[PDB]
């Protein structure tokens, strides 16, 4: 007798479940690899996180700009305020696509732990310090705060206190 673990929608986080006699297999999507326990699929690559992109010059050598993080996972970037990542710099998946569902399984502000696939908070003050250039950054579960010192104001676009 065998249970088909795939009938539970949550089976194989960010991956495609294939039921076998006894247990099941997860078939990860490109750019993702199996986590140590084989219950989910994560993207372990590392890159820089950008705030703006746009065709601007097109593809070729280089593409993105206004860096806010260096050597971070693509989920920490895109599941947060990032808009582009890596080099070749790939653009971040639109929030309404299947790609975003796979990459940001818990939605905005969180990411699957690289080892357990359990969701956790993206601590923006540690990984994307470029989000509060010249201000006090206080991380929060699902977000973070940025306070500019007396006399300066947070420039929403460039993210620089003034
Ligand atoms: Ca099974
Ligand atoms: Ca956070």
């Amino acid at each position: 007798t065998d249970v088909n673990e795939c009938l539970d929608p949550t089976t194989c986080i960010s991956g495609n479940c294939v039921n076998t006699p006894g247990s099941y297999i997860c078939d990860c999507p490109p750019d993702f690899e199996l986590n140590p326990t084989r219950v989910g699929c994560v993207d372990t690559r590392s890159g820089n996180c950008y705030l703006d992109i746009r065709p601007r010059g097109d593809n070729g050598d280089t593409a993105c700009s206004n860096e806010i993080g260096v050597g971070v996972s693509k989920a920490s970037c895109c599941c947060s305020l990032g808009k582009a990542w890596g080099t070749p710099c790939e653009m971040c998946p639109a929030v309404n696509t299947s790609e975003y569902k796979i990459l940001c399984p818990g939605g905005e502000g969180f990411r699957p732990n690289p080892i357990t696939v359990i969701l956790e908070d993206i601590d923006e003050c540690q990984e994307l310090p470029g989000l509060c250039q010249g201000g006090k950054c206080i991380n929060t579960f699902g977000s973070f705060q940025c306070r500019c010192p007396t006399g300066y104001y947070l420039n929403e676009d460039t993210r620089v206190c003034d």
